[PDB]
């Protein structure tokens, strides 16, 4: 299928997500994917408000790449495994089934919610779904934490029963503090959690 694969962050001078942005734009040019990334500065600023932000950038990529089928959502603190670079993602996921909205991962058991969207698949299909879920960052209980995760899981969920999908995260939202030994052999590595300076140290290693 057709993957736009979406990601941003502010500001540039964040070495980490300079790094992540690179390894994403050089893996979607090896398999044909599109590319779509925000550099903007937020409007709304507050840490609810940025978690929900993947939903506004999502209509971005969409007008960017009308054509997309399935839209992938990675925070910039998700890289691209070089061991697996030269792998597409349908080697590591079935999308094949034309009724799935949502593919996303779970964190389990050393995680703390039932999903963790830091890598998640969206059909074009769910678009007007992401701008509800955008909507919603400003009601109680959404604009709680985990925010655009619980509104996912909590509020999407329910209402589309049969049309998504809850995953192993160990190859495609690879937490790396939760999943070392996995690490190696993932195509999506996460630095959940981590700091900044941790972050970027990490991606040195790289
Ligand atoms: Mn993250």
């Amino acid at each position: 299928p057709c993957i736009t694969i979406l990601s941003g962050h502010f500001p540039k001078e964040t070495i980490y997500a300079r790094k992540t942005k690179e390894l994403v734009e050089e893996y979607c040019s090896i398999h044909g994917y599109n590319f779509y990334y925000e550099e903007s500065e937020p409007l709304e600023t507050e840490e609810h408000a940025l978690h929900f932000r993947r939903s506004w950038i999502i209509q971005q990529a969409a007008e960017k790449f009308p054509s997309t089928e399935w839209f992938l959502w990675l925070d910039s603190d998700v890289y691209v495994n070089p061991k697996n670079k030269n792998k597409p993602i349908t080697s590591f996921i079935d999308l094949s089934d034309p009724n799935i909205l949502y593919h996303t991962f779970h964190e389990a058991p050393w995680g703390s919610y039932p999903i963790n969207t830091g890598v998640k698949f969206v059909h074009k299909d769910a678009l007007e779904i992401e701008k509800i879920v955008w909507s919603l960052r400003n009601e109680a209980p959404w604009n709680t934490f985990p925010y655009e995760q619980k509104t996912v899981y909590e509020y999407v969920f329910p209402r589309i029963p049969g049309r998504y999908i809850v995953h192993d995260p160990y190859t495609l939202n690879c937490i790396v503090k939760a999943y070392p030994e996995h690490v190696k052999d993932a195509l999506f590595v996460h630095m959940c959690g981590t700091s900044r300076a941790e972050r970027d140290e990490h991606m040195e290693m790289v």
